DNA sequence: CAGCTGAGTCGAC
DNA sequence: CAGCTGAGTCGAC
DNA sequence: CAGCTGAGTCGAC
């Protein structure tokens, strides 16, 4: 994994909860993502100051991480609509950030699978717990990722060049 | 984003 | 006007 | 396939 922990380095790191599983198979296919206003800014930041901004995907109620990735710019507005299946309440206009992220893996993890990781940064509770956006401490964040199955379909080239 | 809440005074120093 | 924020899991029942 | 069943809330954290 020296190369999962290359890009895995000083990274930070960000539970995304999605409502479906519709957008995150579809965040898959397209390789962006899109969050509320006040997780797109905190991204934003984040993506400015930190070496790797890792997110580390899990659909709501599902009791399974789906995958991470890396994002690789800040949001952009005003592009071509990603046609997300939108949750309860939210309209368009407030998922209109549009992140781009590079995939490192699309394979699952169960929860039952990182029962022993807790995040300090948390209280201590295990990893699991957590509502979109919540920050993750980085050897508990690296341990987490360093969890999931290999992606055989992942190639980390691309990835690891434009952070050269 | 978009719907929501709340918007002190008075006196010592 | 400025300030706030939702796309948490789990046990009890 | 094709006929069938079932579609928790609430609060601590």
């Amino acid at each position: 994994t020296s190369k999962l922990k290359y890009v895995l380095q000083d990274a930070r790191f960000f539970l995304i909860k999605s409502n479906n599983h519709e957008n995150v198979s579809l965040a898959k296919a397209k390789g962006v993502w899109s969050t509320l206003p006040v997780n797109e800014k905190k991204l934003n930041l984040a993506f400015r100051s930190a070496r790797s901004v890792i997110l580390i995907f899990s659909v709501r109620e599902s009791g399974k991480f789906q995958g991470f990735a890396r994002l690789s710019s800040e949001s952009h507005h005003g592009g071509s609509p990603i046609h997300w299946v939108l949750p309860a309440g939210m309209s368009a206009k407030m998922l209109g950030g549009v992140f781009k992220i590079d995939w490192i893996c699309r394979r699952e993890l169960p929860f039952t699978k990182s029962a022993h990781l807790t995040n300090p940064w948390n209280e201590h509770k295990p990893v699991k717990i957590g509502r979109d956006g919540q920050e993750i401490e980085l050897e508990c964040g690296t341990q987490l990722c360093l969890l999931f199955p290999p992606d055989e379909s992942i190639d980390l080239y691309q990835v690891i060049h434009k952070m050269r």
